[PDB]
């Protein structure tokens, strides 16, 4: 078993190593980051199966992002495999402000009564949380008494009971006991703050990450197809066409709008952490389900995202509810299974990337019997497509081992991936960007190599690759496609099974 | 909109006040019981959509569950509605023993060297875990160097590094940060503790509880069918053979013999805590898929337990990946789900089983499309059987609002039941036990009335009673059946379509 | 094995006897008819399972059929079992004249030169055949020189070599070897002769059948749905809105119209003879697929018409593509099949209802398996589709030997009909007419009784009438509809699965 | 549009000129054969879809079976289009004797007393009736009074009334008007004639066929796999190891042992003019299904024969049940349609074939819609017949005019026939005995071409025989497969999708 469904682990303190400290350790913080013995953490996290790495601009600066970017391109060379490099947007969205003196969080206790700040620019207390608001919009008159503010995911709650308007503060009681950190996720339910177009914060994020070199961009609260061909024209004006963006999908506005979102996009993640909170919580199983499914029809990526193995954030095994969810995400459909705090801020990083690779490989088995997507209901839309229908077929009238596809673009692998073969996917391509852009679509194992010349022999080059790459052995029966002959072929036309010498 | 599957909420000290205290605040334990205040606050869970409580027998005395399940009965009053009595019995199990001076549980860090006990009737000191083993069996003979025992359903790992032959004590390295306390599981994998056919204290415990009045036994580690047989022999024997067995599946043996044991049983508990550190953790979405499937074919009742709202134990919101498992167990076609420690020990009793009844009531509007039970896959087996697939053909056929079955003994209710129907059932039925024993069955609504003569016009009846129960309203259409005439049918011979006047 | 696929059998000579001389004995057209022993020939048919009489008008005059009716009211009374009555009608047809001297007919080889004349109300000789034109119309001018004029269902074709103005006679040669009778069907393909709205001729013939009291019409050449309200309007003026419609379907016009005719009549009846002329022979095959599965989803009946058994005609056993014709009008889902010249004009009338009950009979057993209707697509649009829905999964789930419905109407047996249970169909109905309109429906087997009253036990009263029928006996397992309790009911709306005592 | 169903022809007098004399004209068999007029008319039923020729071993002797031989390799020359060689056997059967006096046959009246003669080796009269009987057997004391005897495909009605000891004549009553001509079927149903393994007439009859040179065999009355292997070991002995076997099942015995029959055989001809005698005429129908749906799942070829165009051997023009059956012949999924007296004794041969050419035609355009063959329910059970499912996945997909496979022994075009794709399949072969032994394969087209050497482009000459062969012209899109490259590879391979330039 290779892992088919692909996984994105978000990356933070729990690898790194600083002057020889672990993450909790005391003085971690007072010393600088250790990029080699950092990058041998996330070695381990690339040969235990994450797949693409997530850098979430919520937290942090650029400086931070960029050395952590570097650290795992190291890692990368450690680990000898290529990961996807994903950034995460802010979007239009309010975070919780640093605090005085770099104090990093608080506890509170049922019924204290605190104070929320709407004033920008300033840094939290204790006792009165300072706002990040997207466009440094002012939202004190935004919000009544009675309206809920929820921190971090929804963990914490803080009941509006008074606003006092010499601060422009919001009175809270805390209404569960919980922690507000700095730079956490801060939702205000039933309420309609009028977030602009693309924050000039977001502008720079992405313009920094398009620096540094990326394959993908998830963009945060995307509401309509406007918000996703934003990022696209940065991406287009800046050299970075080749950069994939996905839709996160977090509230009404972008499910209202799912349609026109995923023709904009490149793929959809299921942000089920500020959904869950932005919609009626037992709405987002349905969404997941429909979300799924209406991105493979589409030829697409989707990433099933947040608290998929959550208790493995303080301890070594998963709940069962967790297992369940990793295993039905598979099962829906999902290309990617994602990890966050399990990865970037818990306890257990490399064996949070294990149990979901072991999960994730054990319901890949299931499909064939429970699997909801449904690849005999697709129009065959093109001759590339046709030609990846007659792979499945191959794959479902015999035992293939792997399935080649020699793609210029990773058209002919994408459409492979889409019909979901019962075989990995070897995907040779000619150009690193291509290489990491296929990082994320499902069974897909790309392969940088030479372009064939019109002498090379393309089902050999195939079956070599596979052999030196270790997929498969003499005797094991593999499917190649290519476009036969090479400068002549518009498009994949050929379909070879082969046993492998 | 009434919620068709079941819930199972397992009581304990979560929901009872003492001299007005609540589980968690200072000196609560201090305090006499305050069984009105308790009875109101259990009664909430009723209205909440608790259709049967859980007694779990591995941790208290006779005392306190005959006291618990005495306020259930004060409860039933409060609420007007009644529920269904589950004894869980403690089952070929090892437990922690109670602490010495009535301390309730420790804490423990990664590499700590502490002792686990052999030797029963010992009470633990934190640095010396005594075990509540099963027929007080010494178990070190049993136990290996390199064991895993694991405490509170795998939460806290301790690898046996050494054996002293001297007290007959386990020298445990704490593999990770957690808890021990009293009356906990231990599991120690891949040991083979010959544990009695049916232990002398589940014995007891199930003849205590069949004295106080059950509805339901929940067996733990059924092995075989004579785990089930055993029971279903003390049942007979004191005159309480309308009890119903469920089988609790939590290890291999049990999974090998599934079908002997769903031969023996009246349902199976899919108790995944236990199962999913006895089996391969990533396999138990398999095995509860599959367990679903065969017990609704058998036209028996299945439970999904543990874990399930998880995070509600400590915050008022489920996590997303909890809020997926409640849904993704309803579309996998369970008759019931469960919560343990969310109701009986955590801060949110009453919010967790108004979640669960949210996503429940959610997901069964999704059967229709993503349900995975095939009810046109079935045998048809008697008459009865014929009219439940002809009553689920009307409710296909078009919109019907409610089925109504006057059933002497319910099976025609768990007929119609196991034919999952587009529509609530109303079971009429005739007496308090036979109302009790089909409140986990899929959809169906037990009431008592009276029973009717060879005089009355059942169907009459039956539009009455719905009416009555503010089920139905002017122009709705039901379906009744009913065996007619009374006094010369033999079973249900008789489907109506009723326009409700 | 009752035969569910109704026969419709085409009366003629064949079954006459005429002072005591078959047809085909010399001086038989001398003596008059023998009405008794012609009665008790039909009672034979009816015996052998036709279920209903075909009176072709194109044939004899008025005196004949209506003698050939009186015929057939001796012979229910004999066989004791009713039939149904149904007249076919010329409509816009051509027809041979009656010859001079009353010779019936000549036979005529290939290259022979002849002459058809246009010249109206004239008699036919040897050399020159006459016309007989709906409306009288003159043709002469309509049909050109190359134009082929084809005798009885195309079985003599003559090539128009000339046209003659002295006496307006179309000059032929005789393709193929052949015979010309008195009173046969004319078709002159790719001519447009312009046919009135309804003939004199037609509207008599169906005045004069209505007199006589008949239970169907069968309209040749339907072209519109108008052609269909034209006999309806003389139906509903005479006090004959109980009598069926069955618009023949014999030309392009028809198949063009098919929705509307199908919706303005009560069934179709597929007339191959003149079809397989009038559109391409090939197409058919396709055309009488399509008009059973339209017919059918319409709740109408559909008869299959035309060369069903023809070697019968001369011949004690058919060829094996006429077997596999009938096996495969039943697989194909028609109501009922017909004879034409086998029953009506040939040496084997009793043995071609025999042999077609046996064909019949023994593919009603492979609907299951092979049957092209599928009832499990329908939209089911009222109360008593929703229960005849109920009445088909019932007969799928369990052996019933017979479904038993009262009705006063026939509406619920037509529905029960429409979905093809795997059970024979007692229609208890209330009058004569309604008993009648019911013999060509699939399965139903009408029967004659009171209409229950308030006090009558319904249920009691299906049994015993099936009892006493000898349909089924003690121990078979029968469902019974009614609408209960009667002067209450709005329609059929009890089922009940009942053992026979 | 090309025709899919092959069209085996009976060859016979019908289509044979005698000095300038036409079959049924006076004097025609006074004349010498005139083989170039004859050439020239077996050319046009060649021209108008003719795929094989079957001599039948039943009718005349050597000289004029080999005469008739070399008169179809003459037509082919014409025609310019080869067909296949089919030899009937007689069989383990029971013939009409030769009359004295080279008169052809008789007529007979019912009531009439005439004499069944089982001497051997004399010649009939009127009156009593000689018997050719396979191995010369004597039958008298196989044949009891009140059996039925019955000459030419059942037609005319024997009663065994007496049996005349003293010259072992049966004593017979005619029991309908027929003809006893030379050289007819005789059934005597329900008797137990112990016929030899394989008898030397058919060894005589199979040596001479195969030193003439033909493609196919059709074996009479196949009763077991031994009937098949005698035949199959005179292939193999005279180095005639290509020729294919067709059984012909004609009995229940044969029916009984369809599965090894099949196994052992090329092929299944369902016979049923002698099966619908030798079982119920109305199962038929039945067995008819069942046997295409059992030799195509095998890969193997069937043939529906007898009666399917019956009246045109008397008529231009088929009845309604002929065209319904030739049209449900190729739904039920048969390779191929036959013609017997129709082409081999009738008025019109020509008119025959081109009339079940064009029901063939249009009932290829419904498999589709109504196909009874489902080609998804096949284990694929080798690596050519993966191949032949991803064909046929792509015919699926996508509008594909033609499939192409370079095969050197018909293996690949036998398995995408059997996958029935929707398209012509060409078969590009190297010699002449595979491209004859590919004609009655449902679909194929066999073309000769040379072996390609490791030089040759393949889909270049694919490409090019279809433009040369007028099956496609510039932008059709066809899918060809091969071995790539010859020399290397043991199998095809290669799957080309192609745009005709
Ligand atoms: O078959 P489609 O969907 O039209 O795609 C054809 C396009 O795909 C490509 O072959 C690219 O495919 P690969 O990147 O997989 O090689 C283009 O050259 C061609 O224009
Ligand atoms: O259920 P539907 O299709 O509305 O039909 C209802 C009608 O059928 C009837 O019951 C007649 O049915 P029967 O003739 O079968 O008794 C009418 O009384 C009633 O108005
Ligand atoms: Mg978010
Ligand atoms: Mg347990
Ligand atoms: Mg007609
Ligand atoms: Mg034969």
């Amino acid at each position: 078993m290779n892992k088919r469904v692909k996984i994105v682990a978000t990356l933070g303190p729990a690898v790194e190593i600083r002057g020889g400290k672990k993450f909790g350790e005391d003085g971690y913080w007072g010393e600088k980051l250790d990029v080699e013995a950092s990058a041998k953490n996330i070695a381990k996290l690339i040969e235990a199966g994450a797949n693409t790495f997530r850098f979430n601009f919520s937290h942090g600066d650029h400086q931070e992002q960029g050395e952590r970017m570097a650290t795992v391109k190291l890692a990368e060379k450690i680990a000898g495999k290529k990961v996807g490099f994903l950034l995460d947007t802010k979007g239009p969205e309010i975070r919780t402000e640093l605090f005085e003196g770099e104090a990093k969080e608080y506890s509170y206790k049922t019924g204290e009564k605190i104070r929320v700040a709407t004033k920008q620019g300033i840094k939290s207390t204790r006792e009165v949380i300072a706002l990040n608001v997207a466009g440094a919009l002012d939202i004190y008159d935004d919000v009544e008494v009675g309206r809920q503010v929820l921190v971090d995911d929804g963990k914490l709650g803080l009941r509006v009971v008074a606003k006092d308007d010499a601060t422009r503060e919001f009175e809270v009681e805390v209404e569960n006991d919980g922690i507000i950190a700095k730079q956490k996720g801060v939702n205000i339910p039933n309420t309609k703050i009028p977030f602009p177009a693309l924050a000039e914060r977001d502008n720079d994020d992405i313009r920094f990450g398009l620096e540094q070199g990326i394959n993908f961009i998830a963009i945060s609260f995307v509401r309509t197809a406007k918000d996703v061909n934003e990022v696209r024209a940065i991406c287009e004006e800046t050299g970075n066409g080749h950069v994939q963006l996905f839709a996160k999908i977090e509230n009404q506005q972008g499910i209202d709008n799912l349609d026109e979102i995923i023709e904009a996009a490149d793929g959809i993640m299921i942000a089920r952490g500020d959904m869950g909170i932005e919609v009626p919580f037992e709405m987002v199983p349905v969404y997941q389900k429909m979300i799924i499914k209406k991105v493979n029809a589409a030829g697409k990526v989707v990433i099933t995202a947040t608290n998929m193995l959550e208790t493995m954030t303080e301890k070594p095994r998963a709940t069962r509810s967790e297992v369940s969810d990793v295993f039905n995400a598979v099962i829906d459909g999902t290309d990617a299974t994602m990890l966050s705090g399990e990865s970037a801020n818990g306890k257990y990083p490399l064996e949070s990337v294990t149990t979901m690779a072991t999960i994730d490989k054990n319901a890949q088995a299931l499909l064939n019997e429970y699997g909801r997507l449904d690849s005999d209901s697709f129009e065959r839309n093109s001759k590339t497509e046709v030609m990846a229908s007659a792979v499945k077929d191959a794959t479902s009238s015999m035992d293939i081992k792997l399935v080649v596809t020699l793609t210029k673009t990773g058209h002919t692998a994408r459409l492979i991936s889409k019909y979901r073969p019962n075989a990995d996917i070897l995907a040779l391509t000619f150009d690193e960007l291509t290489e990491r852009g296929l990082m994320l679509n499902w069974g897909v194992i790309p392969m940088l190599t030479d372009a064939p010349s019109s002498t090379d022999d393309m089902f050999e080059i195939a079956e070599r690759k596979a052999v030196e790459a270790g997929l498969v052995e003499s005797g094991d029966d593999i499917v190649i496609v290519a476009g036969v002959p090479v400068g002549e072929a518009v498009r994949t036309n050929t379909m070879r099974i082969r046993t492998v010498r």
